[PDB]
């Protein structure tokens, strides 16, 4: 089982070197958390309860150069458990058998070439552009806090040690690549985030700095 | 067994669907980026365009030798670019990039001259290559034509019509004005297709 997995690992290598523009991955998880944080805005118009576990919504992204992270935190709707298993697990694992069921399904189907190269740049999936690994840590108001994490091979899940930390809302946390290390450069992020949050209804942020010290604090991007 | 994985990804990759004629928009989108290396530069350099003043692609159809020309005059490529601007073959297999032009070709010429350098011609098969400096001299100006054979079953893109058609949809937004040489009511000239 370790010949089928060189195959795999290696057909995702070709694919992401078509893609030039990478950046779309920040893009995709703007357009998710913005989605979350409408659902939840769009409940509390009906339940005045249902913000209680966090009273902000923004989007919140810190990078980490020592770890070699990328953090994109919402104070959205959340996911429970299960969504976390049946929404991300099913995208994000494309392993040995996933990988060619889709194959054998698109050649089948008359999927096209291009029609499969183009799932790779939209969606949460689109992070694996640029993430060896992807952990998400998410809270919604119906469950307890959990991560979830996946290399795109395999996912798991298990309930968060740390309890509910984030009160309600989601994380995602990339483990980047070597090459995109880029993403690690604050005026980088600052740049694609003003880039890409032009429409979203709340604020972003971006933990930065600002000069009898240097304090780092979050910067309105949008 | 790097040889094998190789293979099998090759034979998974065109397990799939994927029409052909994607080799032009591959080429068109090249001349494109050469056009805006040369045009960029001219903005810098006042006399970068001295070797040909124009800044287009221009393609023609030789029927009789069953040949396809894609002549831009962009930056060009140096004897050394060639050599090595020129795994690349898998992205070819999904259509992209230069070696996209072997899924209708089983042959390649591509003749360049750039400013730093005189005029080549590289020739491959996908499998080896060739590299000369170019006999008749400077005949570009500045620029390249990249020389399909086509293979057996690729005889379609030589029909004037045909090819029209295929240049139009991958030219849009193009930032240069891409021509095919055809015929008028006993004419010949070059048509503009964006
Ligand atoms: N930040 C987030 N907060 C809550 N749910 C999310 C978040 N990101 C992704 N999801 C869940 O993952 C699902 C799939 O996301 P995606 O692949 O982008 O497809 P889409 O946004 O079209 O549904 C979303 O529909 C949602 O159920
Ligand atoms: N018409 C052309 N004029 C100058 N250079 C070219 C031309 N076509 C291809 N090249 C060179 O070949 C390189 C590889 O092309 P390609 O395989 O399409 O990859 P890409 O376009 O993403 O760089 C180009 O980056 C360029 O250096
Ligand atoms: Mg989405
Ligand atoms: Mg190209």
């Amino acid at each position: 089982f370790a010949f089928q997995a060189e195959v795999n690992r290696m057909m995702k290598l070709i694919i992401n070197s078509l893609y030039k523009n990478k950046e779309i991955f920040l893009r995709e998880l703007i357009s998710n958390a913005s989605d979350a944080l409408d659902k939840i805005r769009l409940i509390s118009l009906t339940d005045e309860n249902a913000l209680a576990g966090n009273e902000e919504l923004t989007v919140k992204i810190k990078c980490d150069k020592e770890k070699n992270l990328l953090h994109v935190t919402d104070t959205g709707v959340g996911m429970t458990r299960e969504e976390l298993v049946k929404n991300l697990g099913t995208i994000a694992k494309s392993g040995t058998s996933e990988f060619l069921n889709k194959m054998t399904e698109a050649q089948e189907d008359g999927q096209s070439t291009s029609e499969l190269i183009g799932q790779f740049g939209v969606g949460f999936y689109s992070a694996f552009l640029v993430a060896d690994k992807v952990i998400v840590t998410s809270k919604h108001n119906n469950d307890t806090q959990h991560i979830w994490e996946s290399d795109s091979n395999e996912f798991s899940v298990i309930a968060d040690p740390r309890g509910n930390t984030l009160g309600r809302g989601t994380t995602i946390t990339l483990v980047l690549k070597e090459e995109a290390s880029d993403y690690l450069e604050l005026d980088t992020i600052k740049n694609l985030v003003k880039k890409y949050s032009q429409f979203i209804n709340f604020p972003i942020y971006v933990w930065s700095s600002k000069t009898g010290k240097t304090v780092w604090d979050w910067e309105l991007m949008n």
